[PDB]
């Protein structure tokens, strides 16, 4: 018997995805073939260990699949070693931290409020629970990272690991500078490129591989792959240690169906078409930010170098919470985000974060950003209305999903 | 462009699965609908947080999907609370340990050599790295757990957490007694039912819910669901604490497509047909163990109460590794496994573990176990040969696949 109650919900979710504008920066829409791989029979195989060194018989084909994912990841990112088994970006970071540190050691990462991720040191996360944490943010006068301050903090706190990368930072990273700082204090530099991995793959964002000791990432987000994690490095010896932390360290059986999906995603990203997609993602973000600025909003840092940007809602007297609600009411999904030194508490905020990967995948182009900006502005100024919700629905439907 | 190379590999794995006898105790074959859910568009939604308490909007449908999985898990196992977000059985255990203990606390579990899982205290696993581990085993004469011995170990070491359940123990567990022991030292009793969860759901194995403080499990294995984890408890308040450890504690975004698959698997397990399936799983295991015993193989504990059993190959002059390889050579897949008081190192072992969940799903019946036993025996005695390989292939192909 078919589980009709569950499948009725999946149909509803498909409809929801088709009829709204997804502007959450960490979202995207995977291809039908990525889904085909993830929904494959590869889930039936227990394959603890690594290719050619498994703890179960019958892994001959799974080994070819995982090796393919590994080799493609190395070719795509110009890496010498890769681990494609992390179940998520969080597990990728967890394995790396445990391979480079012991509980009690000091971890340095970007403050959550400044754009850092929970796994970069939050007290409610394993990162802050297992390690002592020192955080860096952005300057009040520039809204950008202050390398001089990062260096000062590193020298004073002597972290064992320094993490570069974030979930809500709209500009490029100076990986060379971070590595120089790490070397000065004898710390490992870990770059978490989860958000901008697709841009790195497309050659549209500085490549952290040569500068970081280890690079972690999600396979979803700008890379547009299945939900999961990834680890890369130019140091195979260090890679061997990290492999041991993924298994038997923190995971058991890998999700080989998802690994097959990662291989497919890497195949897609290796095609010239992915660079064109990525160029449009960045152009769309830059243009949408400009169009919103022209309509009366302020953009944190004045713009963006990547796929996302932060809108300062203060010029129009709105809070991030209010903006998120009004937009949600008309079918546009964004998320509130604190602006630098936000005068409002975290549960309220004075801004919202917008990212273009998802709508770009659905066919939105730069010349359509003025319209998107207008719809966003109308929702925030007039508030929700049936007419606006339906205009958004029609626009979304006119841009079919993969 | 289609990733032909990757899909050709998936086709080869489908072929491998169709033409061999998969006897790995922890494997199974998921249904087409479980695969359909896992390969759904639900992977495109970031749902950090919990139903009705998400970080981002747009989870209206996702919440109903996760909630359906939660309520079905509760109904299936008679639990007051459930967390369906763990990415794997390992993450389920990791979250529970971190919710109940602080690094350095004493963790008591079953010795790996006696049947315990690596997450029950292995020195190279997070369990043994973060906590001080003490382990209980089985009696050398009966190869069964001695509750009095377990009680003495608990009183001596005063563990904060005692884990009952294992990945390679062929007999029933006295959960009531384990709870009494935990209570004697004020420890939390955690039951890891990953291997026998399906049997518990079918009412063919003692249910740990009333006695354990917390129950962890995989959704794959005897439960025959998608690859992932699960946590249950008879105490909703303790559940609230554990929810915080899964997120924001050790994970980020949950795999909602997999959670949809969990809902489907729970639906399937709630059907009367699942009880019949589970009955056949146990009957097949008992009969296959008997058939091998009649061929001179020594079965640990002399038989089994569940879906798996261990074969001590020392008398046959074969190591577990050699046996695993010989069988794999003719399409019969198993995994080497240590035997109680095994003299050989883990990398070699003196035995193999066999389980019937997978072949039972394909339609194998107790009356066919005499033939399976013959093929296993011949593979170990005569070694690989195209002739034997073909006989295995024929028997396998005589059974359809989910
Ligand atoms: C998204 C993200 C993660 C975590 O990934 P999950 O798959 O949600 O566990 C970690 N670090 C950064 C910088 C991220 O953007
Ligand atoms: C299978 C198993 C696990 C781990 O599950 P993974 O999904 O492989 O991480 C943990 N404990 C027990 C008893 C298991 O059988």
């Amino acid at each position: 018997k078919r589980d009709e109650a569950l499948f009725e919900l999946i149909a509803l979710e498909e409809k929801r995805q088709r009829e709204g504008l997804e502007l959450i920066a960490s979202e995207n829409f995977v291809s039908k073939q990525v889904r085909e791989a993830v929904g494959s029979v590869l889930t039936n195989k227990y394959a603890e260990g690594y290719p050619g060194a498994r703890y179960y018989g019958g892994c001959e084909v799974i080994d070819r699949v995982e090796s393919l994912a590994i080799e493609r990841a190395k070719a795509l990112f110009g890496a010498a070693w890769a681990n494609v088994q992390p179940h998520s970006g969080s597990q990728a970071n967890m394995a790396v931290y445990m391979a480079l540190m012991e509980p009690g050691d000091t971890l340095m990462g970007m403050d959550l409020a400044a754009g850092g991720h929970l796994t970069h040191g939050s007290r409610v996360n394993f990162s802050g629970k297992l390690y002592k944490v020192v955080s860096y943010g952005v300057r009040p006068d520039t809204e950008l990272i202050d390398l001089e301050e990062v260096r000062r903090l590193a020298l004073e706190h002597r972290p064992k690991v320094i993490v570069a990368g974030a979930s809500a930072y709209p500009r490029f990273w100076d990986f060379k500078a971070f590595r120089e700082i790490a070397d000065e204090v004898g710390a490992y530099l870990v770059v978490d490129m989860a958000h901008f991995a697709g841009l790195v793959a497309a050659g549209l964002h500085p490549n952290p591989l040569p500068y970081a000791h280890v690079v972690t990432s999600t396979t979803h987000k700008t890379l547009r792959g299945p939900r999961g994690g990834l680890i890369l490095s130019n140091d195979p010896e260090l890679g061997k240690r990290i492999d041991k932390l993924i298994f038997p360290g923190i995971q058991g059986g890998p999700l080989e169906h998802v690994i097959a999906g990662k291989a497919v995603a890497f195949f897609e990203a290796l095609q010239p078409e992915f660079k064109e997609y990525s160029r449009l993602v960045v152009e769309n973000a830059k243009r949408l930010a400009e169009e919103l600025a022209r309509r009366g909003y302020r953009i944190v840092t004045g713009g963006t170098d990547n796929h996302l940007f932060l809108v300062d809602l203060r010029p129009k007297g709105l809070t991030g919470k209010e903006a998120e609600e009004r937009l949600d009411a008309v079918g546009i999904t964004v998320n509130k985000n604190a602006i630098p030194f936000d005068p409002k508490p975290p549960r309220v905020t004075s801004g919202i974060r917008i990212g273009t990967p998802a709508i770009t995948t659905r066919g939105f182009t730069p010349e359509e950003m003025p319209l998107v900006a207008e719809l966003i502005d109308r929702a925030l100024l007039e508030g929700p209305s049936e007419a606006l919700r339906e205009e958004v629905r029609r626009l979304a439907l006119a841009h079919p999903m993969p």
